[PDB]
């Protein structure tokens, strides 16, 4: 319940100082990104998720696990993959399989 909380707040506070969370801090803007919101369906940032965890919307593990991998998966469909942007994707997504391990999350 509230260990639950703490435990989502300390991973997700840990990925958003992360030197490679830099891209996700906030939703992708239009304006920057030619065809991104007819192609990805579900967008995620971390701004949102700090949003939803304060709003008690994650009551479950697999509802903060969902939309932190679709903060990856978006952006790897979207960008080159050796853009900047990929490459930081899949070094936080390293971090946060590490992190969510450590926690007992994956159990
Ligand atoms: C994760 N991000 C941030 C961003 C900014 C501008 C264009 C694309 C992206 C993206 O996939």
């Amino acid at each position: 319940p509230d260990q639950l909380y703490s435990t989502l707040k300390s991973i997700l506070q840990q990925v958003k100082s992360h030197q490679s969370a830099w891209p996700f801090m906030e939703p992708v803007k239009r304006t920057e990104a030619p065809g991104y919101y007819e192609v990805i369906r579900f967008p995620m940032d971390l701004k949102t998720m700090s949003e939803r965890l304060k709003n008690r919307y994650y009551v479950s593990k697999k509802l903060f696990m969902a939309d932190l991998q679709r903060v990856f998966t978006n952006c790897k469909e979207y960008n080159p993959p050796e853009s900047e942007y990929y490459k930081c994707a899949n070094i936080l997504e390293k971090f946060f399989f590490s992190k969510i391990k450590e926690a007992g999350l994956i159990d």
